[PDB]
């Protein structure tokens, strides 16, 4: 075969949150409600490295974060934990979408957040998972 065999990149949706295979639907969910309501200022956060990513592992899953925290300063906070430069490439993805710096977290919670009121992201050194 004189092919370049292209067998190292991922593809759409392939990614699966350890969350989720750990703690089922109705435990998610009765936790995202509370929260919610709890805290109507907040919004609930799981972080998780995407498929084939090369780049330092990330300590802790679950965050709460204020709802008018830009997408931007979400980015510095990850890098911070995971100790990357500014200068170090870092991609999040949101329902396999890349979002904008400028968004807020509350506006991706009210697009994104799936049914047990979480706000899914993955993260990577590089794109491709998005494009």
């Amino acid at each position: 075969e004189d092919f370049v065999k292209v067998e190292d990149l991922p593809l759409k949706g392939s990614m699966k949150f350890v969350y989720k295979e750990e703690h089922p639907f109705e435990k998610r969910r009765s936790e995202g409600e509370k929260i919610r309501k709890k805290y109507p200022d907040r919004v609930p956060v799981i972080v998780e490295k995407a498929p084939k990513a090369r780049i330092g592992d990330l300590d802790k899953k679950k965050y709460l974060v204020p709802s008018d925290l830009t997408v931007g300063q979400f980015y510095f906070l990850i890098r911070k934990r995971i100790h990357l430069r500014a200068e170090d490439a870092l991609f999040f993805f949101v329902n396999n979408v890349i979002p904008p710096t400028s968004a807020t977290m509350g506006q991706l919670y009210q697009e994104h957040h799936e049914e047990d009121f979480f706000l899914y992201i993955a993260y990577s050194d590089e794109s491709v998972y998005g494009l």
